[PDB]
């Protein structure tokens, strides 16, 4: 019943990175509508102000496998050469980790949606996410998992390492909605 102590982040950026940088997010806009709906990620406004996790290894696992997959469309077609690095973080959560479904429900019994208008075609969705606010510290990064595709062999190749900046510190998720 306890929040989660570790959620996991698919991202492009390598360790060399993340390991020494955190997480920032990309900007102020802590409307979780907006967030939830991808509108202020990378590919809308680029500014929310969360950095998305997911309780689940598995989600993250999927969205990365979508990514690969992209690459591997590409190669096929003749419009890449199908290579391919994707990063899932291992990563410790605090109380500034907050539950993107009990943060949504608040945020639309409130103030509602406008579904399919928020962003362009897009629901909200939040079943395992967790929204950390505005930056996970490099502490908080246990390990990455590297995931590196060759385009033309096709070959797969997966290596883990720890963070040698990781702290171990008792810290779980906020039990609490996030609230602007
Ligand atoms: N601060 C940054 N600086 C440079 N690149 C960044 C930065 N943040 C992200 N990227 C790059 O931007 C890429 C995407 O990271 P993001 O914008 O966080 O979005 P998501 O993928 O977590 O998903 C966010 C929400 O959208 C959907 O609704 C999801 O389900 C979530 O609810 C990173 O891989 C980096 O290449
Ligand atoms: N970037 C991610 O791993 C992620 C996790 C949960 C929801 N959306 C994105």
């Amino acid at each position: 019943g306890d929040p989660p102590a570790t959620v996991y982040r698919y991202d492009s950026r390598p360790p060399e990175d993340v390991f020494q940088n955190g997480f920032t997010a990309w900007g102020n806009n802590d409307n979780v509508l907006e967030h939830l709906t991808g509108r202020s990620s990378q590919v809308g406004s680029s500014n929310s102000a969360f950095v998305s996790t997911s309780s689940s290894r598995r989600y993250t696992e999927v969205y990365l496998e979508h990514r690969m997959q992209e690459a591997v469309e590409a190669e096929r077609a003749g419009r890449g050469t199908g290579h391919f690095i994707g990063y899932i973080y291992e990563v410790r959560a605090d109380n500034n980790f907050y539950g993107a479904a009990s943060s949504y429900f608040e945020y639309v019994d409130t103030y509602g949606d406008n579904a399919g208008r928020i962003l362009a075609g897009a629901l909200a969705t939040y079943q395992s996410e967790y929204l950390a606010h505005r930056r996970i510290p490099p502490e908080n990064i246990r390990r990455v998992t590297r995931v590196y595709h060759n385009g033309i062999t096709g070959e797969t190749t997966t290596t883990e390492y720890s963070n040698a900046r990781y702290v171990s510190q008792q810290t779980r998720a906020n039990p609490n909605p996030y609230t602007s």
